[PDB]
């Protein structure tokens, strides 16, 4: 693995992310003046958790779409067994999806961006997950405070995804090699950007899998 080869795959994953970012974050910065009424947070919060639970359904039905793109265009992972693939989509797509979604988050006044303006976590009451949703927007505003541009999320994600510690795989040490160039690259990048603090500030990662398989109890798909 030499070095210009690290510097492409740097470039090759910011690339992929910018083409499957879903919203192009000037959007989603220029519209943070655009919140909620009092009046349009209460429709939202009288809808069913049956109208609330599909909504988003569909928003994450839709951004793992996004995700598997990304994937999909990642240089290594189309190499990858067919088992592979599957085995880290169906484990990492929504980890990325949370990692993704703090740049829909305003840290100023502690709002997302949901459905054209941005609101408060009471905008999800009907959801009946209080203490879920408050963990998400914690998450989201941990990754804020580091300011995460989008190369260092596009790197960060790729490491989500590539990960060769997940159970299922048949081609481990080739996962293994792809993991380490994208550390190479991850690192690689954050020391051309003078940014290696990000590291010790980032969450862990066992916290980021927390929200999912211990607070998730999926009952649609
Ligand atoms: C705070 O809670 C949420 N906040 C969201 C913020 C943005 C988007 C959104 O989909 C989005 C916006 C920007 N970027 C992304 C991406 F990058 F993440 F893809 C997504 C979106 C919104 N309005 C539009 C037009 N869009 C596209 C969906 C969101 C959802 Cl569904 C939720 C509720 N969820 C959270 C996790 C779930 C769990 F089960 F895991 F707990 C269950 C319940």
């Amino acid at each position: 693995a030499s070095l210009t080869e690290i510097e492409h795959l740097v470039q090759s994953v910011c690339k992929s992310y910018r083409e499957t970012c879903q919203l192009r974050l000037e959007d989603l910065l220029r519209q943070r003046s655009n919140i909620f009424s009092r009046e349009e947070v209460t429709g939202y919060q009288r809808k069913s958790m049956w109208e609330m639970w599909e909504r988003c359904a569909h928003h994450l039905t839709e951004a793992i779409q996004y995700v598997v793109e990304f994937a999909k265009r990642l240089s290594g992972f189309m190499e990858l067994c067919q088992n592979d693939q599957i085995v880290l989509l169906k484990a990492g797509a929504m980890e990325v999806v949370l990692v993704r979604m703090c740049r829909a988050y305003n840290a100023d006044n502690r709002t997302v961006f949901f459905e054209g303006k941005y609101g408060g976590m009471e905008l999800f009451r009907a959801l009946g997950c209080s203490e879920l949703i408050s963990s998400i927007f914690d998450f989201s505003h941990s990754l804020s405070a580091l300011h995460f541009s989008e190369d260092e999320i596009a790197l960060y994600t790729a490491l989500v995804l590539i990960n060769a510690h997940r159970p299922g795989l048949q081609e481990k040490r080739k996962v293994e090699q792809l993991q380490y160039n994208l550390e190479l690259a991850f690192h690689h990048h954050l020391c051309k950007t003078h940014r290696q603090s990000i590291l010790a500030k980032l969450p862990p990662k066992g916290k980021l899998r927390s929200l999912c398989s211990q607070h998730v109890e999926r009952l649609q798909i």
